[PDB]
């Protein structure tokens, strides 16, 4: 027995299909192991996606895998919705549920939002790109009217970075004479890795400046730039790598080679590829379970064509969705539980604040209960 | 001759297939005539979109015609610059440039600018709809951090039509806590009739108050009912009822026997169906000049499928393309004429304030001047 | 044993009808049977109140129950005096004193004089209508001649349904002229509705007002559409939802069908209603009692004619009229007894006051004990 | 040219009769006559009114003539209204319009207000009956809230004789708690009489204190009782002794006798008398105008009863109305003329004022021109 599935990736991830490779013959069980068909493809445009979809679909698979990006998400969950096919991903959750679909990034505005309370701030700029939707805009906004925070938010995605270089001195006189020191920069790494650029050339990071990071990528990117600038630094990781799981994978991660497994012959891996190991840890902990309960959802025949009308739904696939989020499992990512729609819950982010001996984890977030301190 | 076209209508758009026909027969002349295929669908299912997409491709139109969402826009975007097929919409812009794409609905944001630096203001509401959009309340945000203002953004889509009484309440409540008399309403024509008439309730459409409907269709809306109440009340029209092509056509409009052609026996019509008949007009023109210009624009069923791997177009659509983009012509919004990317310029907007004898325009907006008051 | 009587009953009151026929049911038979003759009809029109006061006393009845106007009391006065014929009515009681007549209904005055005291005005509007007579105005300016106040009235009855709006507005703008926040409207149920929903429209309902709606009728009025504008909005009210009689009746009444029972399908009810029940249960009470003392009332033959000359009222007449002033009993309206001019006495109407989370009570009035707190 | 018509009176009018009689006579053509039939009656009993009515239609009347209280009014409007029969009264207007009624008196508000006026008045006191309608209270209370007057409105008509010393010195020791100096006095001729008669028990009858009889007759009561005393008393006259017609017939209305023609032996004649003359001469006027119209309208004891069922009008009865709503006369009161609802337009009323010498006439009220002097 061996079961077929589909993935999805964008042009230029090396990294994210390295991890997938490994965990897929580490978690490899000789009872049965997985057949995925790759597609490479460019993700926001939504015709590809689309035309992978169907060429999946119509190789009779019973789960997929891949990233979307915000023009290519609403077209995901539909399709998912209507054929009752699943589709996990690490990718930034949707903007509300979205059945047969299974998140493996949490969420971020908790965290992010008990951050803010507790290093007691009432003022500050909201730098913001529309990569990762703008959930965390509104839920800051909320809690500005809420709490009467004089927040300003401000895009930088529509910016020519030809142009981003006059209008950027502009706004940061701005915020010198109107003394706004506090950023959050909700923005891809690579936007993160140009904004820090931009600032070490101006050199607008002098103390008080309190720059936090929106994202769980926080020693992935360039650090040690702004490492001794006395500058305020903090963000989120998602990953420890304290723990043992953490520690002996990234042993057999760096002990690789760039030749045939590209973005691995290092120590600092992305947030991305941990959660696309995750992925796979859990899609056989799913199949394993699936074929325990003495449950073959086989398809005896092709799953057929996606325009087809009328949609052409299976429970065996209702059955597939239940079963992922039915599993409490431990990854690279820390503990992972599904509720009943597909988002990720019991889980903890390690906070981490920039110092000159480099980055230390200053506590913990949770859902359960508010940021922790250690 | 005789072309065949698309239509890609939601389920409840009544008014505007009626403007539709009344076009279609009007425009209509023996040098050709014009054959719509229509399908009235659920706008939001993507699945459902690239369906009659793919379907009204295969059967070989020329152009589309219909509407989009949030939740369908980038599919139909994605989709026409692939195909090369064209597609006009009175629906929201796009934000950004797009191919193929004939927006019939003029910006708002530098309107709605204007207007507020003509009033003068510094701290004020604005309550968006997150189901339409968010370009406006990002180009808001920027300005006001460019220009120093206290903009109290509020989200009012979440909420869902069982308990949406109390919600309203709490939140005004709210907004007098925080001393807020100026508000903007960036809401379709339910929305705001049903926040009106929650405002009506509480009692606060009463002098001291302010309010402005971000959008074009300020006398579509139930307006009467607050009229009377004593509050500054402002608004944007596309429509001018006082012209001599829009009297020319309600002679015609408000006799049609609305059971024949629904939401049509009055003398109020929504800017969507007039961007409809005007949509008629321009692909009619269009159609035309092509016709008049000596081109072989035969197609036969040779299209076939949409999700043809490779996607190979017909370079004949680009032709269509440069000629609906070239169109110059008046109608009831007024000014036609398109740019490259096919948004709107040249255009006009009526800035109407609510006074106890009805509606009045005050000014008119334009993109080369600024507001301008009478 | 079935005691034949008549009523009569506008064109337009059913709710009425099917409380009386209600009542004819519950009390259907103690140790007898009864059976009603119905007149529909105009009211207003003197003549066919004559008409039908004429044929049903030349069938041979006991008893008559049925409404009046201000233009058709007079001559059921006159009739019922001059040939001895009980008639048992919710309509505004009389002018004065007149024999052979119940009237159900209690009197307003003194309740409202109570609490004009209780909130301490000296200077306030009364909005009055000529439906139901100018009793209550009377005494309402005796008792300012009295007190030294400063009363601005107004009738709102001579006006058609054509310059509504325009007439209330201009009215109230006069009253703000005037700067007049106490208002008192005597008008009934279509008349109040009428100007909340003007007063809405001019947006008056808000802090700094009050007003209080004379008439028994405060929750039969919609009122839901004040309860929330922050005004104060005082009333009366003769049955008490919160009781025992009340709530097995509701429970009992709101289980029908407005199919056999015309607006018997809600839970509320209009005094006007409840009183017709209550007659009823008068009424066999009354010939229960006459019953049990041993009296053959039967007539000795056929009963005349309305208009012989000389008139002779037969002798029997009278005693209907005192076990009609002699019982005593407990009803919707409260504990239901007479005097010896057919008025009621030890009377209760509780005073209520619409705070936002609906009526809530705060006193009762009696006769002998003047406006109570609660 | 033999007519036969119906007369209704009260059971204590003397002078009217005489009046109807005389009149009878000085317009007795010779080629037609008009025999009444009479009734005396308790016209505050609608029972009798009614009675009466059938009476006089059963007999076949073509027109009836008589008299109305606050108490029988709507009953004679509805049965006219309803039968076609026309009814001529001297009795106060209809507050409305009710065809087939001719009402002889002119009405009241306008002069009154305009004499108010005159008189530059701001704040006073209005005693009134509720024995002729309420109309020119209601007016009053308009034009004050209009006008910007502090008016005190008192009943004075529900009180009985021996407890008036008691309660007319209470209410006039109040009254002058505003030091009250102008008061209006809207009652009948005894309540007037005994309103003075106390008011000169009390000796409020002194300079300072202005009084004001609303009504036509200021020439009947005790116009010398509170003569004596320099107080402003005014009142109005319909009526004129001066004239030349009016003159020729109280010649003769002296030197009649008494017995033949109780009340006549005398020069001042109650207004109701002049007006009952007036209207034996108008329908004799439109007798004529008729049957020189060349009309047959037999009518006869065949027309039926009253109360038939359906009751069916005679089309000859309109003809009638148009026969006495437009017609003209100069009479005792003056040009009659009527409008098409039944009351007077072009009257002439005079306006006089007392002196200890006597009564003087000031000017004259009308209702194209306001007041005038002389
Ligand atoms: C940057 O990081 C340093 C790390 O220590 C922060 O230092 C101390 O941090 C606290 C809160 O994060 C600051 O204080 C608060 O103090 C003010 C009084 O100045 C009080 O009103 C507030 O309620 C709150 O308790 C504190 O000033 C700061 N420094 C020291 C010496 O304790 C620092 O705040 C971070 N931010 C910046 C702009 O440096
Ligand atoms: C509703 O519209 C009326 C229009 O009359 C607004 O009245 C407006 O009143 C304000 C008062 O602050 C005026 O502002 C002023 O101009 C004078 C003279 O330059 C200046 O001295 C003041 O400091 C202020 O800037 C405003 O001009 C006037 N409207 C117009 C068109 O001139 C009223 O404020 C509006 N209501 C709300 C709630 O906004
Ligand atoms: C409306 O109701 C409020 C609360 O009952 C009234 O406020 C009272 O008004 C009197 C004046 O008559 C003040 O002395 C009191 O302090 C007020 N509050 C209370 C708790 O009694 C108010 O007057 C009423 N009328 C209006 C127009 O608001
Ligand atoms: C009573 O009548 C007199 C004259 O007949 C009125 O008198 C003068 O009238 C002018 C007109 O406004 C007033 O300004 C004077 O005050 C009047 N003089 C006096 C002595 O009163 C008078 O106004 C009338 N009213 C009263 C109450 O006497
Ligand atoms: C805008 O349109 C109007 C109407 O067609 C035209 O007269 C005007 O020239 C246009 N403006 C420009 C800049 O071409």
């Amino acid at each position: 027995n061996s079961i077929q599935i589909g993935g999805l990736f964008p042009r230029g991830a090396d990294q994210e299909y390295s991890a997938f490779r490994v965990g897929m013959v580490q978690f490899s069980t000789s009872e049965f192991r997985l057949t995925p068909h790759i597609d490479n493809l460019e993700v926001a445009n939504s015709f590809a996606v689309t035309n992978a979809f169907c060429s999946q679909f119509s190789r009779g698979v019973y789960a997929i895998f891949g990233f979307y990006d915000k023009k290519s998400v609403n077209t995901i969950t539909s399709f998912c919705g209507t054929l009752h096919v699943s589709f996990i991903t690490p990718s930034f959750p949707t903007d509300g549920t979205h059945p047969f679909v299974i998140q493996m990034r949490p969420d971020l505005k908790g965290a992010l939002l008990s951050l803010i309370e507790y290093y007691q701030w009432d003022k500050f700029a909201y730098l913001y790109d529309s990569d990762r939707g703008l959930s965390t805009l509104q839920a800051v906004l909320d809690s500005a009217a809420e709490k009467k925070w004089q927040v300003t938010a401000i895009n930088v995605g529509n910016i020519n970075n030809d142009k981003k270089d006059e209008t950027y001195r502009s706004l940061f006189q701005d915020l010198e004479l109107k003394k706004e020191r506090r950023v959050i920069l909700d923005c891809e790494r690579d936007k993160v890795n140009d904004i820090v650029d931009q600032v070490i050339t101006i050199g607008k990071h002098v103390k008080g400046y309190h720059y936090i990071i929106a994202n769980l990528g926080f020693t992935d990117g360039d650090l040690l730039k702004i490492q001794f600038g006395g500058a305020n630094v903090s963000g989120f990781q998602i990953v420890d790598y304290d723990d043992s799981l953490v520690s002996k994978f990234i042993e057999r991660w760096s002990t690789l080679e760039e030749k045939e497994y590209p973005g691995a012959h290092t120590a600092t891996i992305k947030y991305t590829s941990a959660l696309t190991y995750d992925a796979v840890q859990v899609m056989t902990e799913a199949f394993r379970n699936l074929r325990k309960q003495r449950i073959e959802i086989s398809r005896r025949g092709n799953a057929g064509d996606c325009l087809a009308n009328p949609a052409v739904p299976w429970g065996q696939g209702v059955e597939i969705e239940r079963a992922l989020k039915q599993v409490q499992v431990e990854g690279l990512s820390g503990n992972i539980k599904f509720d009943q729609n597909g988002k990720r819950i019991n889980y903890t982010i390690n906070i981490m604040e920039l110092k000159t001996n480099g980055p230390r984890k200053i506590g913990y977030w949770s859902e359960v209960d508010k940021m922790v301190v250690t």
